[PDB]
């Protein structure tokens, strides 16, 4: 037939063509989130939006690293160094440094996350931008882990709407990936999501995270629909455009028709 038929049920993802200046990386807003909460960030309504009914801290752009990786100090014999997780023991010390002075149960100051100066070991903050596939097909976005809770939501009316990404969050809660923190334990039971993406449209995508006490942690990947994984540094596949909320054509409710 002349034409595709279209995903069925309206089910494609919506899409975007903002016709202004694209600038490289995801924006980065922070606001507060108190140290040793481990209730609030396993809301989903909190996660979606709610976060930002808090005070906002500040806010950095051009990201395109952005996987968190946030280990807390040790004040050892040798110096105050960051600790791998993994490497802690005991009550406590770090492995190569011996016993750290140092409560594992304090807010701790540190630049880590994006550069911004804050305390990642409680805070919650918000990533923004467009994903742009260079290839038709699907995308599978993942969490290899998560310390202490987060969310990746990728569409139209679903992360942000098109041309608005500085707006104040939506309320959608129908995530690609839930990694809220469970009420009693346990890791979530999914941490992967996949959308299937046409290439040269801009997906909105937003990234919550947030972390109560202690390390912090969300290394985020795609595996694109040729199979390679990208890792990390998603340089050359997220961007920013500043509000237009005059641009009447800019959503793209079914790109499989467009
Ligand atoms: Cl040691
Ligand atoms: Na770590
Ligand atoms: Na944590």
């Amino acid at each position: 037939g002349l034409v595709p038929r279209g995903s069925h049920m309206s089910g494609a993802t919506e899409a975007c063509l903002p016709a202004g200046q694209r600038k490289s990386g995801m924006n980065i807003n922070f606001y507060q989130y108190s140290l040793k909460d481990s209730s609030t960030y396993s809301n989903a309504a909190y996660m979606a939006y709610g976060y930002a009914s808090k005070t906002k801290l500040g806010s950095v752009g051009g990201q395109t690293d952005i996987s968190i990786d946030y280990n807390i100090p040790c004040v050892s014999s040798s110096g105050t160094f960051p600790c791998p997780q993994e490497d802690s023991y005991g009550n406590w010390g770090c492995k190569g440094m011996g016993a750290c002075s140092n409560s594992q149960g304090i807010a701790y100051w540190s630049t880590d996350l994006f550069g911004f100066y804050t305390t990642p070991t409680n805070v919650t903050l918000e990533m923004t931008g467009y994903f742009l596939p260079p290839q038709t097909g699907s995308y599978t976005f993942s969490f290899a882990t998560v310390d202490d809770s987060a969310i990746l939501s990728v569409g139209g009316s679903i992360a942000f709407e098109c041309c608005a990404q500085e707006q104040p969050p939506i309320t959608s809660t129908n995530f690609t990936i839930n990694g809220i923190k469970p009420w009693d334990g346990s890791l979530p039971d999914n941490i992967t999501g996949t959308v299937y993406m046409y290439a040269g449209y801009y997906y909105p995508l937003k990234v919550v995270y947030s972390n109560a006490v202690s390390w912090g942690t969300l290394p985020i990947s795609v595996e694109l629909p040729d199979g390679t994984t990208v890792s990390d540094n998603f340089e050359g596949y997220v961007y920013s455009f500043d509000d237009d909320l005059s641009q009447s054509n800019c959503t793209i409710p079914d790109p499989s028709i467009h």
